[PDB]
């Protein structure tokens, strides 16, 4: 203590970000941007680190929805081990009702491993297919589908090569996959739509892939229908929960080379006149993707909680407790704890405080006196507040760049993502930011919870082109 609140300060002054630096962020991030926008239209598909940090991926969507569409539609959700289908019915006025089938692709496959090198590309696939067909076997549906086929969008959140929107290579495998890696049936370097439409046409599915879909633009289309017809048009979609992301509807898409108008931005990996402290340099080295996602790594919830940790150990230095130096011992639903307690209006609050007393006794076993716990809460809050105004910086960018509020007069930024929908404080300390970015004409900037876009944004995709 007594000397621990001024080196807290000392810490943690460089993580509160002022007016001027979150402007001269913008400033570098929206130059960021038009490097990329004009990467693209010289090298298309080619990524070129050394021209821009942004991918700026050519999502390939143009269709925006309005939410009048009607019909059945499904998706299909493979980002990882935990297979999701989804039918949607799209009831007009912006309402959906869903269903899913979930797979866990762990205990599918009778003595087969479906993640391992000597698994074909058909077999997993059929496995995907299949989830799918559990679906439309649920409602009795496949006869019906014999007769006409339904449209299905997929989210394939694997690093991928996409030359228009229902074609999509797989680039290499992620996430502990390696199917195909040793058989003459390889996914990798292979088109997945065609992949999947075979494994439809083998078990009789009639369901038509017309849409790869990310799912940032998803969350962007989950909003685009949800909120119903008219209000200012959803052209900003963010992701900000284990990861983070942005997308946007770029109004000179055509010129730069793109074939959609959304824009995949793959902000996480920016990099330039970042507000870099020493624990993000530690976070950085110890990481098994050194110098890539320098952003995300800043704002998501994967690092928040160490984050929270490493400036706790820089701190408090002997006083530290043990756990404190084990790596993940302190996640971001933690560290949202300690933030709450000193949102606006509630740091006086006595039940707050108590809740953050019980978990760092529960989680580091550190029975810590007042001021310690004061400073702890202050670390969590410097941490969880710096997410919220570089996520700020993202939005306003990105608004910016749609010319929504000069062509529309009013913007709807559709946010999803753990951090935002597990934390109200959150969205809101992302509209202070917002403020100090924008001025006044944060008021027609409208945040809005944007659910599912992996399952049902996929499927809104493929609604929205007929």
């Amino acid at each position: 203590n007594n000397s621990l609140e001024q080196k807290a300060e000392q810490v943690l002054a460089p993580l509160r970000l002022s007016k001027e630096k979150l402007q001269d962020l913008s400033k570098t991030f929206s130059d960021e941007l038009l490097r990329g926008l004009e990467m693209h239209k010289r090298h298309g598909l080619k990524w070129v680190p050394e021209e821009c940090s942004l991918r700026m991926l050519d999502s390939c969507v143009s269709e925006i929805p309005t939410g009048n569409e009607k019909g059945v539609f499904y998706a299909l959700d493979f980002g990882g081990t935990n297979v999701r289908a989804v039918r949607c019915e799209l009831l007009g006025g912006g309402r959906i009702r869903s269903q899913q089938f979930l797979k866990n692709l762990y205990e599918c496959g009778g003595e087969i491993d479906l993640m391992a090198r000597e698994t074909s590309a058909s077999q997993l696939f059929d496995v995907l297919a299949g989830c799918v067909g559990e679906l439309v076997e649920e409602n009795n549906e496949k006869e019906l589908l014999k007769k006409k086929a339904a449209k299905l969008g997929f989210t394939f959140s694997f690093p991928c090569v996409q030359r228009s929107l229902n074609n999509s290579v797989l680039e290499s495998w992620t996430k502990g996959f390696a199917t195909g890696h040793d058989t003459d049936d390889p996914v990798v370097g292979k088109d997945v739509v065609p992949l999947l439409a075979a494994a439809f046409a083998r078990q009789g599915l009639g369901l038509e892939c017309e849409a790869v879909v990310n799912d940032t633009v998803g969350t962007l289309l989950s909003c685009a229908y949800q909120k119903g017809p008219g209000g200012p048009p959803c052209t900003v979609g963010v992701i900000l929960g284990t990861g983070a992301n942005c997308c946007y509807w770029e109004p000179q898409a055509a010129a730069f080379g793109y074939r959609g108008a959304v824009v995949n931005v793959e902000c996480g990996n920016f990099n330039k006149n970042l507000p870099t402290t020493p624990a993000d340099e530690a976070i950085d080295n110890k990481s098994p993707n050194k110098k890539h996602q320098l952003f995300e790594k800043m704002i998501s919830g994967f690092y928040l909680g160490e984050l929270v940790r490493l400036l706790t150990l820089e701190i408090f230095g002997a006083a530290a407790p043990a756990k404190a130096r084990e790596e993940f011992s302190f996640d971001a639903k933690q560290a949202a704890v300690l933030a709450a307690s000193l949102m606006p209006g509630k740091e006086e609050d006595p039940a707050l405080a108590s809740s953050c007393k019980v978990l760092l006794k529960e989680s580091w076993g550190w029975d810590l006196d007042a001021a310690a716990l004061k400073v702890m809460r202050q670390i969590g809050f410097a941490v969880f507040d710096r997410s919220a105004a570089l996520a700020a910086v993202s939005i306003a960018v990105l608004v910016q760049r749609t010319r929504s509020l000069e062509t529309d007069g009013g913007v709807t930024v559709a946010v999803d993502g753990s951090l935002y929908v597990r934390n109200e404080w959150y969205g809101l300390r992302i509209r202070t930011f917002l403020k100090e970015l924008l001025g006044e004409k944060v008021d027609k900037v409208f945040l809005r919870a944007a659910d599912d876009g992996s399952g049902k944004g996929a499927a809104i995709c493929v609604a929205a082109l007929h």
